[PDB]
DNA sequence: CAACGTCGTGACTGGGAAAACCCTGGC
DNA sequence: GCCAGGGTTTTCCCAGTC
DNA sequence: ACGACGTTG
């Protein structure tokens, strides 16, 4: 780390020295700081910039500690460094550079030459390789701890904001920030240039999302706090009353969200023998022991609905109305990509991806999510995509007849195990058939089964034979794959992303189990996550192409919610049906169901 | 070396509450 | 030196996608 | 209900 080598920048004469050093490198790493984590508001800092390794520079814009002597307005130097930014020659690297996109949006100003990100990098090369902020970066590919904000900050309370911290050891730690960045991405990409399929992954999907989530948030999502109050009324409510109903089948006041209470009052009442013992060793009160012992008593179903209550009461109608932005007034997520082992993306601040379904309040607070005023809520959807990808990559001729065809064979195999008729099958019954079948695919365990579905574990074993006898191709694809897990070590899905396995290697046994399934488990939900990015990538590209009244809010996982106005619908519903479609080259076609209403609950 | 008792027995996530424990500040 | 409080960690448990 | 692994005879 060849610390104090750098330079703090406090006249514009040499920041046009450091730009005619700028413009002719090839890459060199840019990042920006500011006082708040919030992007929306984030009103900006500084900057800095590193051509070569060892050298670095800091220009102080914005700063309000006592005595900032020739402070660069901020101003001129957007203005002087603007046609470096909106160059798209220009190559640059950095760390999260959404936030930097985002923070450069907010005033205004476009950055499009985004080169390389040293986290996408390191996600890319290894997913299972720890935490992939700058520390574990440092650590593992530098092997030099560096300065954090905490040692200059204060610990939990008197965090001074970075814009009343002194130019001096506030330069030096922008500085080298910058430098561990620039060596990061000097040694991390010669050795991603080494391999063929991660390189065209990170080239084709990877990097073009950067601008897209950064304006998807920037684009936001609309609710009504109004609708949220009302409903936590009668949340509370009927707490109550469950609550007082509960003590005096009990005779004595305890907090039913407390489980060690509950779990020993029932056990000292009832006095029966536990079914099930936690992971850790202790008597339970899951959800499956307790719909199991409500036929006795009903301290058991009444906690049941008091737990799902208090759940959705305490999580969303007092979380979401909350977190709104104050100026804008519309709820913004934060949308981490590089989290996930498999490659899906994953919300992150507010979660607005595990929003109930099932119960009739979940479905509520679906409805609770609005649009502004003429526009219309849309809605387009693939429909077991990952089941066609499996029928593509496994090339079995019975799952290509059907869907060739166009059966619901996911809704024909819940009428069959549950009994009902083809037609009566209700949406809880499709999610417990979703869940059933696509275990059998990843090796669900037939005592699985039959914990879900109540059924007897001879019979589960029996069903799980007949569904692989079905489709014996399928059964050997596994095979076929868990054999390339074990020699290859790691796991390429069809575009070319790995996942690396090192619990392959014999372990105990139990733990390769978990790595087998995991194994079986990578390639199909990284296809449809990679699917679903490049869907993304082709819509938004043409969203900036035509610049209609279409917007983009909201994407969950196998979902992409839009905003259109009430006046287009049908038009943007077919240019989605065309780009959506023809995303992926794949065998069978991606059947897609758009849908459109007036809220969220009412497109689907 | 064999038999039996115990430990699991789809994946991927974030987060809430309760509780426990440990570290540090104050008398 | 000791106790209490707060912060941090640990356990259950539950809300989604397939 | 059944297989895997550790412990004990
Ligand atoms: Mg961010």
């Amino acid at each position: 780390g060849p610390h104090d080598n750098y330079v703090t920048i406090l006249d514009e004469e040499t920041l046009k020295a450091w730009i005619a050093k700028l413009e002719k490198a090839p890459v060199f790493a840019f990042d920006t700081e500011t006082d708040s984590l919030d992007n929306i508001s984030a009103n900006l800092v500084g900057l800095s910039f590193a051509i070569e390794p060892g050298v670095a520079a800091y220009i102080p814009v914005a700063h309000d500690y006592l005595d900032a002597p020739d402070q660069i307005s901020r101003e001129r130097a957007l203005e002087l460094l603007k046609p470096l930014l909106e160059d798209e020659k220009a190559l640059k690297v950095g760390q999260n550079l959404k936030y930097d996109r985002g923070i450069l949006a907010n005033y205004g100003i476009e950055l499009r030459g985004i080169a390389f990100d040293t986290m996408l990098e390191s996600y890319i090369l290894n997913s299972v390789a720890g935490r992939h902020d700058m520390d574990s970066l440092a650590e593992r590919w530098l092997k030099h701890k560096t300065i954090t904000f905490e040692e200059i900050a204060g610990k939990g309370k008197n965090q001074l904001t970075f814009n009343q911290i002194a130019l001096e050891e506030a330069g030096r730690y922008a500085a080298e920030d910058a430098d561990v960045t620039l060596q990061l991405h000097l040694k991390m990409w010669p050795d991603l240039q080494k391999h063929k399929g991660p390189l065209n992954v990170f080239e084709n999907i990877e990097m073009p999302l950067v601008p897209v989530l950064s304006r998807i948030e920037r684009n936001g999502v609309k609710i009504d706090p109004k609708v949220l109050h009302n409903h936590s009324e009668e949340l509370t409510l009927r707490l109550a009353e469950l609550e007082k109903k509960a003590h005096e089948i009990a005779g004595e006041e305890f907090n039913l969200s407390s489980t060690k209470q509950l779990q020993t009052i029932l056990f000292e009442k009832q006095g029966i023998k536990p079914l099930k013992k936690t992971p850790g060793g202790a008597p339970s009160t899951s959800e499956e022991v307790l719909e199991e012992l409500a036929l006795d008593y009903p301290l058991p179903k009444v906690i049941l609905e008091y737990r799902g209550l208090a759940k959705l009461k305490s999580t969303y109608t007092d979380k979401l109305p909350l977190m709104i932005n104050p100026k804008t007034g519309r709820v913004h997520t934060s949308y981490h990509q590089a989290v996930t082992a498999t490659g899906r993306l994953s919300s992150t601040d507010p979660n607005l991806q595990n929003i109930p379904v099932r119960n009739e309040e979940g479905r509520r607070i679906r409805q609770a999510f609005i649009a502004p005023e003429d526009y219309v809520i849309v809605s387009a959807d693939y429909s077991q995509i990952e089941l066609r990808i499996m029928a593509h990559l496994s090339r079995d001729k019975g799952l290509l007849t059907a869907f060739a065809e166009g059966k619901d064979i996911h809704r024909a195999t819940a009428a069959e195990v549950f009994g009902l008729p083809l037609e009566t099958v209700t949406s809880e019954q499709r999610r417990s058939a979703k869940a059933i079948n696509f275990g059998l695919i990843y090796g669900m365990s037939a005592f699985g089964l039959a914990r879900q579905l109540n059924i007897p574990r001879k019979e589960a074993q029996k069903y799980m034979d007949l569904y692989f006898e079905r489709y014996p191709g399928v059964l050997e694809y596994m095979e076929r794959t868990r054999a390339q897990a074990k020699e290859q070590g790691y796991v390429e899905t069809l575009d070319g992303r790995r996942l690396y396995l090192p619990d392959i290697k014999s372990s105990n046994g139990a733990r390769r189990a978990a790595a087998e399934r995991a194994a079986i488990n990578a390639p199909m939900q990284g296809t449809a996550a990679d699917i679903i990015k490049r869907a993304m990538i082709a819509v938004d590209a043409w969203l900036q192409a035509e610049q209609p009244r279409v917007r983009m809010i909201m994407q969950v996982h196998d979902e992409l919610v839009f905003e259109v106005h009430k006046d287009d619908v049908d038009a943007v519903a077919k240019q989605i049906h065309q780009l959506m479609e023809n995303c992926t080259r794949l065998d069978v076609p991606l059947l897609v169901e758009v849908g459109s209403g007036e809220n969220w609950d009412q497109a689907h």
